[PDB]
């Protein structure tokens, strides 16, 4: 059970980036995240057993925003 | 009918805010409401008698947003 | 073929812009669009004997923002 700071480029509205929280949420793995719209931050914590960064940043980049690598 | 001016945080995108418009119209007593963004105000008008801010406000939160009590 | 610059007022969010780009794309005559959210710009490229400006700003418009005429 990690803890990561994603850094995220693009995320500008709270109404949407509740999709981002869920779409997080919804991986098998994530026990958590929180979307911190003001530091374009997705701070995650989850399972490195059970999923990687890779889709947790996929899963963010196709809600249209940019993972810093 | 009342006209009131709600305050409101987190608002920030004009077709997101098309949602807020329309849930809140969506409630029986809801006559009209008009959402400025710029504000950050959702002055509505409505039958005191038919629903309250409450709902109102709570409709308001289900999008995501910060009703200001 | 040709190529415009549709100037856009209203656009903010990185998401929602994708719904944007979406429904222009989806009419016939729409060969590209890419929409440029920081300089409110639309810039696309079509079949003129396809699809009208009209229609694209209408499909811009229905998103909720503003094509300056
Ligand atoms: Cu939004
Ligand atoms: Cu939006
Ligand atoms: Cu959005």
């Amino acid at each position: 059970m990690e803890q990561k700071t994603l850094q995220v480029e693009g995320m500008s509205c709270q109404h949407c980036v509740k999709a981002v929280e869920t779409s997080v949420g919804e991986l098998d793995g994530v026990s958590a995240v929180h979307v911190n719209l003001e530091a374009g931050k997705v701070d995650v914590s989850f399972d490195a057993d059970k999923v990687s960064v890779k889709d947790i940043a996929d899963a963010i980049e196709d809600q249209g925003y940019d993972v810093a690598k």
